[PDB]
């Protein structure tokens, strides 16, 4: 799919978004949750 050829991405702990299993923008994606400013 247009995300990535083989899908099967991580889904975030609080919502319905997806990222790459090591990737570092998940990591502030959290924090924002978290409410980090
Ligand atoms: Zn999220």
């Amino acid at each position: 799919g247009s995300s990535g050829s083989s899908g099967r991405a991580m889904k975030c702990p609080y919502c319905d978004f997806y990222f790459m299993k090591n990737g570092s923008d998940l990591q502030r994606h959290i924090w924002a949750h978290e409410g980090v400013k």
